[PDB]
Order: C-alpha cells, then structure tokens, then sequence
C-alpha cells in the first residue's frame, strides 16, 4: 500500500492575557481565538513564564516565583476561546505586586 506524506509550513503573535491571584495560585488567562492549534505548551521556571500555541507566543517575567510540583492546572474554554492556567506560588500567601501592569517580553 503506497504512501504519500505531505507537510504544510508564520509570524508569532502576542495573545491578550489577564493575570489574577489568590494566596495559593497565580492564574493566567490567555485568549487564543485564532486557535489554529488545540495543543498548548507552557514552560515556567522561577519567575519566568512562557506560553506557546501557534501562532501565539507569550513570555512574562513574574513579580514573584512559581514552583514545579504538578499541582498546576490547565484548562480550555472553546465557547470563549480561552486557555487558563493555574500556577502554584512558591511562597504561599505572597501577594504578587503590579500584576495588571505586566508587558509581554520579546
């Protein structure tokens, strides 16, 4: 049975985001309406945050640190085209200052 494969090949786009928090988690809501893909990849370390979802890219330096312990929680609303991620704070109770002022990094 003969086989034919075809791969199709594009500027990265900065998505709109809203940041909220409680004593335990920092939540990032990223709207990706032009959801070409439904696969979303998140990388975080210390205060560094990176989100990939072609053609969307968003990088942020957070005012505080996030810990890697599998308690982080991602979810997606198709009705609104919104991906939401909960990141547990490294120091619980710590209040992140200047959240609503954060700029996308290049």
């Amino acid at each position: 049975m003969a086989h034919h494969h075809h791969h199709h090949v594009d500027k990265m786009l900065t998505p709109a985001f809203d940041l909220s928090q409680d004593p335990d988690f920092l939540t990032i809501a990223i709207r990706v309406s032009y959801a070409r893909v439904s696969e979303f990849d998140v990388y975080f370390e210390g205060s560094d945050f990176k989100f990939y979802a072609k053609p969307y890219f968003l990088r942020l330096t957070l005012p505080g640190r996030i810990v890697e312990n599998g308690s982080e929680q991602g979810s997606y609303d198709a009705d609104k085209g919104i991906f939401t991620i909960r990141l547990p704070k490294e120091t619980p109770g710590q209040h992140f200052e200047g959240l609503n002022m954060l700029t996308a990094l290049l």
